């Protein structure tokens, strides 16, 4: 019978990571890509806590079964706990000590009840995303506030039976890009003590290299033995210099949303399949990708499809897209397990960038 | 080896007829549904002549390797003449004795060719699809031009030795609503000879009572010992009314259409998943099909998804949909080898008009 929670690093390069996390409803290898669940590997998927409270609501989701009744997935779900989202996608905002209300409230405590509802098994804590840019002062106060929120989160966490002996809960280390501020939000989250740790703040229009320099500081910041999140990350080339930085489990919408917009992840980098130039290409969207998609057609089908309108384009191209991001990952994870990632990250880059 | 076409009747009850059509690429079971291949099991599906002639083009396709190579599916493939579509599609028209010329010609000869470009195993002779209403002179008028086409079709289609030898060639059957006129048609399209049969001209607006009407004389006109094709048809009740009255194929774009605009088939009749009653339905789309959607998810979650704008949703629906389609023609093909097709029907049609 696996744990609730248990992480174990297998093999390390440089700053970089592999290994499990035993949970009860399944294991799941890092570095991992989770995907959204609702997109079509993965060893977990991300429900949406924000579309879900408003839509059918989350006392509808529990009585239905809790999330992975609701969509047929018995493993683990991972929610978000709303605040980002509900701070990009709400027409309007009032923020306070207390949470934010906005057009429905979400409270630390709501939101770790919401999640409970859902019945995911990570939850993640209620946090402040801070914009960028932000000053030092309001980074501060963002960060500040945060980490009281962590505590609120921890509390309501432990205080549900089912989902203190069942899930876990996972702190999100804030600060914006400022060093001094992320090692305070380091050391207060792991004063509280949570079972992985997230970084947030980043993929918020900082550009790579500022998210990478923020990374090269923080993640070394956060237990190295316990997991290490990047919040919304990201394109391919993200991932893996991410990973090299130490980060193991990734979140990003990019391969479904680029799924339905005509762009294909290969190792040559994306490719709008809707050009002209794939009118006549017969090769698959990827010639070394192994889905089912790249088994059977072409990228002049498929760019037949999509342009006639069929929605049945759209899902092929986002069912090759979340099967790259998880090659992507099995590749980062042996490469790792056999001490060659450097020069994995390295191949990598060179033919992704060629763009050939 | 297969033949090139051999059409064979295994059992019969009343004017329903269920057998096999043997072609090189494959067997057909009759009464048989014939999809749109785009849509995402069935023995032959539809290419799409009017779109595949404006993109790519036909000399593309067959720069491509044909339609088989094209779309992944090495079975039959059934192409319509185009012109049906022509008229219902193109902006401006103008028509003659030669064909008809829009904004790109279609004639007997073009239509022909652009078929065996695409490489259809069965061939649709070109046609005038009479509007309606329409009048006895207008039908006349419209059905010997058609049947003077006919003659074109065939020439064509028996000049390219690799179609000839390789594919079928349908007839096509007007004359709109006159008991006259398909007797001429139906005559004149015995005279010239063809592989299989189709009623044209019907599923223009007439109406179900008028369709069942016309098709009572219509069908017994077709020789009997050679398939009959319903173009265009239809709803579920429209098949099996259809069947009984002695049809063999039909080709609609209702379950596929339908799919991506919220209405699954059901025993029970359609149903519109958007609507807030399916919000916490646990039940599969239907409780007797034994596709992959019902086997795996409920009403409300395919509910949510669609209300979502989540393409996933709509696939769902499609899938469901087809297979729902499938299982209605091996529900009437069994009932028609057994001699209970009559109790089918009336059972089919109680329930179906229920509604619940
Ligand atoms: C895209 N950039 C980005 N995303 C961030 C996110 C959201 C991660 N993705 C959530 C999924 C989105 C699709 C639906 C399901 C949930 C962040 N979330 C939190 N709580 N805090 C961040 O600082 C935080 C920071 C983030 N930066
Ligand atoms: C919907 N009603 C209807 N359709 C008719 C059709 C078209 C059948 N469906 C073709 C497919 C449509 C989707 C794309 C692939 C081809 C008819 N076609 C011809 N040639 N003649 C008819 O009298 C004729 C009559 C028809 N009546
Ligand atoms: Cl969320
Ligand atoms: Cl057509
Ligand atoms: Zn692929
Ligand atoms: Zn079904």
């Amino acid at each position: 019978d696996r744990p609730r929670f248990s992480f174990s690093i297998a093999a390390r390069e440089g700053k970089a990571r592999t290994g499990t996390i035993e949970m009860k409803r399944g294991v799941i290898r890092t570095p991992a890509f989770m995907p959204v669940g609702t997109a079509a590997g993965a060893d977990i998927i991300l429900g949406n806590t924000y579309h879900l409270m408003l839509r059918p609501g989350a006392e509808r989701i529990a009585k239905l079964g809790g999330l992975h009744s609701f969509m047929g997935w018995d493993r683990p779900i991972l929610t978000d706990s709303g605040g980002y989202q509900v701070m990009s996608l709400s027409s309007l905002t009032k923020q306070s000590e207390e949470g934010v209300t906005f057009k429905h409230m979400l409270s630390p405590e709501r939101s770790i009840e919401i999640q409970h509802l859902l019945g995911s098994d990570i939850v993640m804590a209620f946090d402040e995303c801070t914009p960028y840019p932000a000053t030092p002062s309001r980074a501060a106060s963002s960060m500040e506030r945060s980490m009281r929120w962590a505590k609120r989160s921890r509390d309501a966490f432990d205080s549900r039976k089912e989902q203190a002996e069942n899930a876990a809960l996972f702190g999100i280390q804030q600060g914006s890009v400022f060093e001094n501020l992320r090692q305070q939000s380091a050391d207060a989250l792991a004063e509280i003590g949570f079972d992985g740790y997230a970084v947030g703040g980043l993929a918020v229009g900082e550009g790579q290299d500022e998210m990478f320099r923020v990374l090269d500081f923080s993640v070394p910041m956060l237990p190295d033995d316990k997991p290490h999140y990047l919040m919304g990350v990201g394109k391919p080339d993200d991932i893996v210099g991410a990973v090299e930085r130490g980060i193991d489990m990734f979140d990003c919408v990019l391969p479904t949303r680029s799924g339905r917009n005509g762009q294909a992840f290969t190792w040559d980098g994306p490719i709008n399949i809707r050009n002209a130039r794939f009118s006549e290409d017969l090769k698959p969207l990827d010639s070394e990708c192994h889905c089912a998609v790249c088994q059977k057609w072409s990228r002049a089908y498929i760019h037949h499809l999509i342009r006639a309108g069929e929605i049945l384009g759209a899902m092929l191209m986002t069912e090759h897209n979340i099967a790259f991001y998880q090659q992507l990952m099995q590749k980062i994870r042996d490469s790792i397990s056999e001490g060659r990632f450097s020069q994995f990250a390295q191949d990598f880059r060179a033919r992704y960038f060629a763009r050939n």
